């Protein structure tokens, strides 16, 4: 089966990579990172990020695993002691595959760019104030001024959305959830507050009033945008896939990343 | 068709009810608070959540809708002008109907009691300090300290919960929201602090630690529990169904309630 | 020199203080709790807050010190195991005096109480919604909907004050800091939502709209106080008087508590 | 005596500045932008932090005042209908004074800057993560990871810091307050979480840990700093006076901006 394996690039994932890959030799396993079945990360979630960004147009075709060498590692499976078991588990195959939903976002200019999300897109002005209008499903329901705004996917909602105040939502549920970056409200202005969490199908735009270029992430990347029109936010269609090969629950992930381990 | 009409019981809120009744009376209507199939409910929301429980053993066979005499209103769809409207539509009816979902909270106690809520369910401890054992899908979670939890369905989202820091969450997902009220932490104590949204299916289970006496609120009703073992959540296989004659969507419910109108 | 001191209880607390009774048995201290010069609690910061209200008529004749035998103990400046080199250094004394604020909270009813707070004095409703409208050196501020509220003093910022998203303050300022218990915030109804900070010599006043009878907690102590006409806040011209033997800055104290140990 | 006038520069604003100057044409006031005792602002609180940095070298000297044309107008005493009222009574004058306190910022390189804040300085980063560590007194506090730190002064407090949570400070207190933006809290990463209130005397440091550059906003102003050794806050000794002739309370004016008027 085609596999690839990234690494954070440390001398321990670089070593790691290394031995699996060695380890993989032993069984009808192909390394190819064109087209890869299999995407195996070594490092921490930033890893994990950029490994989903390089394969983004073959999310059908592959399915993930993660391994900590990193610190937190909250889309990480296994520990790097168990890299020889992971090698053995995914030959002979036969794992099961779960999928978390993915979050779309257009850019459309004046005179249309798309990007996926695994964790969330945020908006901030490119240096003055931040003003758009709050657009649901072409209701207008806020005129926003603050310092940005943030969209999360749910397994997003323990990044940047939990430091926002934000809730943290299972991955089994198709959404999207919208965070304040400190708004203001005063008798003058007036935002929601509350984060507002959105199904499949709900589009949230994002229109400008005075200035026009903005500041977007897509995860752990940062675009200056300029003339922009309009940046509308949806579930997206497509999924990733992640391979597991024993039962480690989202709300045990959140434990073991915030509570104890 | 079968139907009946609460009312907050104010002169404004009964006179609209004995016009509403005689408008009726023009029509293949018949007033029956047994077995109605429509319930409409004159007041406000606290008016429309005692309806809901007036009828929470029928709620398959009921369409609820609510007029606001009241001052918020969150579930009310009709200013009182257009009640004659109303009556007009519900004769010839045909309208469509939209379901919310509900939570279900069970007490099981030493030597079992089930609720339905519309907006929440909130435990706090009968007067010593509060501590529960937080345990999701048999995972323990949390050792929870402070002044309560808030479990909120996703019409009460606006309610309790939002005041608490809770997301605000469309009704058409089907979940169960978790908020703290005033949680302790520390070097020695220490909880998730963020809002947690379960999916259908999941179990959240609070267990007591030392005291077993507990103050439990499902929506208006606050009652207190002695002996409890355990307090069980789930988003219920149960919903309400509301009779909605035109678009008047959630978010601008939202927008309405809490930004402008 | 008259001392006396308070145990926790437990076994270990218990004969800490038998034992130090018996090394000061070896100085010119005289054990006497009805007119001590230095009192000693030996347990956690519910301990100390007792010893705080169990000499409250006498704070300008008496420096506190507390020893941890709890939990987190805040309060506590000293380990059991530092017991016999606090014995030896309170004997021959000259240690330096500080001084921490305190909150003087005033009832009155129809047809005065006064109490004195070390952490806080909070105000709920007994039963039914609680609403107060607060009133700032008879300025009209705002009507609160809600949970209840909480009037902090500066070592209090640590405690509940905490938990309901205050500052912590340090304890020099003189001063007193209130914040909000879940309230509520719509089209209709609007609190400040921010913890406000006041100083010396200005009075928060809170006035019951509907109901008047309200639990109001002073520290560990929780009464139903029933015909309520007014709820009052100042800064007490009252001080509790520490006797410190070495430098343990509050800021460290807070590091020490939240951040690691 | 010698004034100045400042306006907004939109027409309404400039009319009236051309209006005060040809009614202070009929008393004993000569206009001097150079050396003026008193310098009035027409605008909104952006023309007055503008203003009061116009002359940040000469504070002790002038006593401000603020004319609202602009928006919400926090800093602002006077609408521009008593204009007229204002310049009779600044013409025989014998007003009072009051004093509001000032934040000192330091800011200091590898192989020393200081500003002066009105409403709060704060500390980004310059494109990478935002890492530093806080050292209150020379006492390391914690390591923050996250956005961004915000240090207000009293005044400020319903500025920038409100929207970031904190609290709400009177401004006889002479103090500052350090607010998160979107501070990271996991098993790892751990920070207060809460606004922390400073005296006069204490010195916040915050030191680089790995990127040296920082965005460093002082008001309305923010320049990028490279090189960066340390970042030192306290409350200045400088404060700010403005001429008040009529009672105006900042409780009442927190009340009328946030509230109602
Ligand atoms: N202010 C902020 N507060 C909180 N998160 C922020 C903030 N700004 C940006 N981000 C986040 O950064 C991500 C990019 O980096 C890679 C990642 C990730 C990452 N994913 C998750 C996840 N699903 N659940 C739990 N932890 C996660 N992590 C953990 O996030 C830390 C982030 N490293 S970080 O330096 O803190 C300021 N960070 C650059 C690490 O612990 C990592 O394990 C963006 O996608 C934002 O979500
Ligand atoms: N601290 C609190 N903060 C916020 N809400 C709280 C708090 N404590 C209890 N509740 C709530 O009360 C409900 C019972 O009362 C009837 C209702 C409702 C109600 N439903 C909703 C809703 N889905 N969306 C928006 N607003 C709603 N309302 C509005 O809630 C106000 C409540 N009246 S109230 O007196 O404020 C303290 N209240 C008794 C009214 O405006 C009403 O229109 C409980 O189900 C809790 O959800
Ligand atoms: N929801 C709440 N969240 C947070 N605090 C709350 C809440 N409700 C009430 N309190 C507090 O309780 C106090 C009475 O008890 C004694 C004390 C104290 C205490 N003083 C302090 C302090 N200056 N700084 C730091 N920690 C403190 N402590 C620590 O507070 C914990 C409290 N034990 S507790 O059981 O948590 C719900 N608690 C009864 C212990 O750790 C203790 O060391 C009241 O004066 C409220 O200030
Ligand atoms: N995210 C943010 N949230 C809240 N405030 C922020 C944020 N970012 C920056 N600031 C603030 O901007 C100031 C610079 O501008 C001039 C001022 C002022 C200003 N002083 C005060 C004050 N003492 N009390 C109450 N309101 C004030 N104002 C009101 O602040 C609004 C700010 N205009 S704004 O565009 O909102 C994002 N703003 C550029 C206006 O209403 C004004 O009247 C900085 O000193 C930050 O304190």
């Amino acid at each position: 089966m085609k596999y690839m394996i990234t690494s954070k690039g440390d001398e321990k994932s670089d070593l790691l990579r290394l031995n699996m890959i060695a380890g993989f030799g032993e069984y009808d396993m192909e390394y190819d990172d064109v087209e890869p079945e299999i995407v195996i990360s070594i490092g921490g979630d930033g890893t994990f990020l950029s490994a989903f960004h390089q394969y983004e147009e073959r999310l059908d075709e592959i399915a993930f695993i993660g391994i900590h060498t990193g610190h937190l590692g909250f889309y990480a499976d296994w520990r790097p002691a168990e890299a020889d078991k992971l090698v053995k588990l995914l030959a002979k195959g036969e794992y099961q595959k779960v999928s978390y939903p993915l979050l779309k976002t257009t850019v459309k200019y004046g005179i249309e760019a798309t990007y996926l999300a695994l964790n969330e897109s945020t908006v901030k002005s490119s240096g003055g104030p931040f003003v758009v209008d709050v657009v649901i499903n072409d209701i207008h329901f806020e005129r926003f001024r603050g310092d940005g705004l943030c969209m999360s996917t749910p397994s997003g909602t323990t990044a940047y959305n939990k430091s926002l105040g934000g809730a943290l939502m299972h991955p089994s549920i198709e959404a999207m959830q919208l965070t304040e970056m400190a708004s203001i409200n005063n008798r003058v202005y007036r935002t929601i507050g509350s984060p507002l969490v959105f199904p499949k199908h709900h589009v949230v735009s994002l229109q400008p009033v005075n200035d026009k270029d903005f500041q977007i992430s897509v995860d752990h990347l940062s675009i200056l945008h300029r003339d922009v029109q309009e940046i509308r936010y949806e579930v997206s269609a497509k999924k990733i896939h992640f391979a597991r090969f024993r039962s480690f629950p989202f709300w045990r992930r959140v434990h073991d990343s915030f509570i104890e381990d």
